[PDB]
């Protein structure tokens, strides 16, 4: 029987802050792409190191007092420590390796030995809310491209992408919300069907000709459509190049970061991957890397024929370069090219979860946002769209990109709504780690920083320490695993709006500092949007020169 | 005019917790090996990124309120954030680079660009107390060797080492406190004289024959002696091999971790190093690496002739291997070979500083320890020796290795002594980062862990987050710079015992968790001393299997 988050108002823990974390753990497994292996998303991002660790985490949370801290180490609960009730209930650090040892080869060996797990960004910290977590980011990428290259509209524009997994599955809905005709190549029919049946996906086919006919009809009419094509991206993309078909936009969101558990090489059936991992994992990686190289060569050709081509944050260019595509980094990254003006003001992927399990709670917050942020036409547009079109996945939840001060405003209003019984139960707040002071990754978040600080990992470490100092409920530091090993370090944070007045202080303190450090990180690198935000919001940026 | 720590009881800041950190900053510069370059020790471990950063840190500390946190990033003050008064006053993260970019070459380039500094372990967190900080560790190494190989006594035993810098300068006194005849090779006459005049060193010479005559007379009589020999270790060590002279113990504590600013190659004069760094830094590194290789070859030969040979934590074996010494790691590391049974109980380099500047404060704490820990003959022996023989360096301070619960006991007694006026002024507590949950370094602290977890850097990240959650005054996360780039990540903590009852809670909470996580880190790796300590001290170690 599949794990699901507890619904309703019956506490299993000593309080609602503890219960919230337990339900978020259950919720990432409920929305997980392979719950049975503790895998939440991204092929091998796990919620805990193993089932023994999971059960001991669950036991510990049920007995944890508000003035204690549980320490979790690469997904394994280690000990319980006395702190105080304005300190995190959990601090965790997942898959951190000292630099010269931070290689994929070392990662697999240590995971085999039982010593670590990769936590993804939001898997091991239990902050994943389903595909919705990434859908506004992708939609904002598509809209930024529209503004930059297509007069503000993707109507009649053709997007090609691949991957309909935990995160990739958001792309068809992001595409059609932006008015685009979007073709998503996916190797697993199982995944195609899942997205069809949750209505992230409109149409499916096994025929490329049929898919292109549908795309053509939509483009010609300026209608949106999403098509899932069963196939391998390293076969389909070169074929479009052969046919001289250049989409207007091309990206990829396959699991290219991991050549053992992620990217399916050309000529392999999904059914034989386990077999291949067991017998000859080395050949499988070589085959996956060669197929990624073919796919990116096709992307590069599409780029030269005029497509807007970009990396959607999966190290696909890094992999392609390793397997011989020397100009792979001619392809843009979505951060530097499209979203960095948002990050520079610490506008980022803020999210919240209705721990009661009641969708009416999300809808009440939706209505609050439309009323209280009505001068913010971006968030107002997004919330209208999400309320109408994003289905419930696990616990009702909402993604909503907010910047400095706005996160705090929302969370304080919601906490009061919990306190006043306008919401049925407490609300958990969190975010992706793809946020201003909380991620360092030279080929994703921090590629080509203005000051060259691409590799500086101080910032997420600072974000974690400051958030611990700011009364958050859960704080985490992650580093890359699998093919992300050695590429990134990030930090996450969870807050529980349980209605109490003491939570008001925690929410205010953490959220102002979580975004505040984000603004200063980009201000330090010389971004003028950040310097403007500092003045607008009276952030205390220290001047030295 | 040289920077010195303020003495006396006049506050320059808004409170004594803030003043304590300001004085510790001044104090590491006062005891610094090259204050003029902000360099505290270890060739390039700096207290701040640059003088502009230093002045802005000083200004900020003078105005910082107890409910605020200053964020420092690789030695540069970034911003001031509202937290609460049971949160750190400072969180800092120094010289952290994502793994694939954590190389010495990247480090130098980024330091050149003005983007980072190496913080050492205790330099950028202002936790260095002078040479005393390391002297008990070295003495415990020598005593462990004595127990293992020489019937409990180094009387009549010959120790050969090199390096009389910030940390290396402790070796002659550690040697003679243990009864040994110790020869210290040092290239700079300036350094030799400094140690002579602070009485860390008994005798100096420029003649190897004279040095060996002195060593021989002492050995023969079972007397202790310390001799500083002006010379290059890569010349002297092979010469002893040539002469068939095998000391009983051989180590090195030169700055072998950095081939640009540290290790002086054979045939270079110290006077020309600056010139060489400017013109041809690449040749200088090659020359330094070749000379380290020669020195370690000599060490390896001495080992085969029966010397107890070990690496004293300066990556000398790593460097030697890189420059061709394939069996360099046949030489023991002091952690795994001698001190790990202490680390396994979180016994570690705890230290405290009399912020009043009054030596009588240290002496009162000394007397307290002798009375309150009298069943602990190890600490009782050490304190007697240190009070008698360790000179004051900068602010009066004391090193004293204590384990779980004992650190807390000491700090609570001292805080009460501050409160009751038995001490003139507040006391700062800290430690080296060479401590149980606070250091990851596969070729120093965590070489050859029982469970193979040598590379896992989760633990210092956890130590920092938990200490932030535990009401510490300053928390830091550092990673390696120079030749340490990619090798290590560590965490430090500072507490201010200012006498208040609220500080009692902070000191208790932080110290129990700083050592408590340390015990659990070694317990997790399977060390039986740790499992014993857990039971003895009722540490809440979670069981999963
Ligand atoms: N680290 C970041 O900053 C960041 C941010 C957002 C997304 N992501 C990345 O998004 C990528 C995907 O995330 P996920 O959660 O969707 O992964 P997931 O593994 O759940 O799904 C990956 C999908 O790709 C399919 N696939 C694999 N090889 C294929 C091929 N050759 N052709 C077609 N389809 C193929 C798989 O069948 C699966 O459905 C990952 O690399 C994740 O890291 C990363
Ligand atoms: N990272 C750890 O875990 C740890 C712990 C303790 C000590 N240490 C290391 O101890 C080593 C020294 O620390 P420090 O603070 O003494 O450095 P320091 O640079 O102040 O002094 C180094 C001394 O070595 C001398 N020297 C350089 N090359 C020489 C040569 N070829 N022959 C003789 N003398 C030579 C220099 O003149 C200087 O006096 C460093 O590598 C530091 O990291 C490291
Ligand atoms: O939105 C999430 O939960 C995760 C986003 C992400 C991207 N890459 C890894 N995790
Ligand atoms: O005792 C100190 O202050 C520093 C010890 C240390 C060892 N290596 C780097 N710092």
């Amino acid at each position: 029987e599949r794990i699901t988050a507890a619904r309703g108002l019956e506490l299993r823990c000593k309080g609602w802050r503890q219960e919230a974390l337990l339900r978020m753990l259950e919720n990432v497994l409920e929305n997980g792409e392979n719950q049975k292996e503790l895998i939440v998303y991204a092929a091998l991002a796990k919620a805990a190191r193993n089932w023994p660790s999971y059960h001991a985490i669950v036991r510990t949370l049920k007995e944890l007092e508000e003035d204690e801290t549980l320490v979790i180490q690469s997904g394994k609960p280690i000990g319980i420590f006395k702190t105080h009730r304005f300190a995190p209930l959990i601090v965790m650090a997942n898959c951190n390796l000292v630099g010269r040892w931070a290689t994929s080869e070392n990662f697999y060996r240590l995971q085999e030995k039982g010593l670590l797990i990769w936590g993804g960004l939001t898997a091991a910290a239990w902050q994943y809310i389903g595909s919705q977590g990434v859908i506004q980011g992708t939609y904002e990428i598509f809209q930024s491209i529209a503004r930059l290259h297509f007069n503000g509209s993707l109507a009649g524009k053709f997007i090609l992408t691949a991957g309909l997994g935990g995160m990739g599955g958001a792309q068809p809905l992001a595409g059609t919300l932006a008015g685009a005709a979007i073709l998503c190549v996916e190797v697993s029919e199982d995944r195609v069907d899942r997205r069809l049946q949750t209505n992230y996906l409109q149409r499916k086919t096994r025929s490329l000709d049929e898919a292109l006919l549908w795309i053509e009809e939509a483009v010609d009419n300026l209608h949106p459509v999403s098509v899932g094509l069963t196939g391998n991206a390293s076969d389909i993309y070169p074929e479009l190049v052969r046919r001289g078909i250049t989409p207007d936009i091309v990206t990829d969101q396959t699991s290219a970061h991991d050549l053992v558990y992620g990217y399916v090489p050309s000529g392999y059936r999904v059914e034989e991957l386990e077999e291949a991992r067991a017998n000859d994992p080395e050949q499988l990686q070589r085959d996956a890397g060669a197929s990624i190289a073919v796919e990116v060569e096709a992307m590069l050709e599409l780029k030269k024929r005029g497509a807007i081509v970009f990396d959607n944050g999966n190290n696909i260019r890094s992999q392609a370069k390793e397997y011989g595509v020397q100009n792979a980094f001619d392809i843009d990254i979505f951060t530097e090219a499209f979203l960095r003006p948002l990050f520079a003001r610490a506008i980022g992927p803020f999210r919240w979860v209705a721990l009661s399990g009641e969708l009416s709670d999300i809808h009440a917050i939706d209505e609050f946002i439309l009323e209280a942020f009505s001068d913010n036409e971006v968030i107002a547009n997004w919330i209208r769209l999400a309320r109408e079109h994003v289905p419930v996945e696990g616990l009702p939840a909402r993604i909503g990109w907010f910047g400095h001060g706005d996160r705090t405003k929302l969370a304080l209003a919601v906490n009061q709504m919990v306190r006043e019984g306008k919401l049925q139960g407490p609300i958990a707040f969190s975010r992706d780690h793809l946020d201003a002071a909380s991620m360092t990754h030279p080929n994703i978040m921090t590629e080509r920083m203005k000051d060259g600080s691409d590799a500086i990992a101080d910032w997420p470490l600072l974000n974690a320490m400051l958030n611990c100092s700011s009364m958050a409920d859960l704080v985490t530091i992650h580093s890359g695993g699998g093919g992300y090993a050695g590429y990134m370090t990030s930090a996450g944070v969870t807050l529980v709006a349980d209605g109490s007045t003491e939570s008001d202080i925690r929410l205010e303190t953490t959220l102002n500092n979580d975004t505040g450090l984000g603004v200063l990180r980009y201000a330090d690198a010389g971004y003028e949007e950040s310097a403007d935000e500092v003045r607008l919001k009276d952030i205390r940026w220290i001047k030295t020169n």
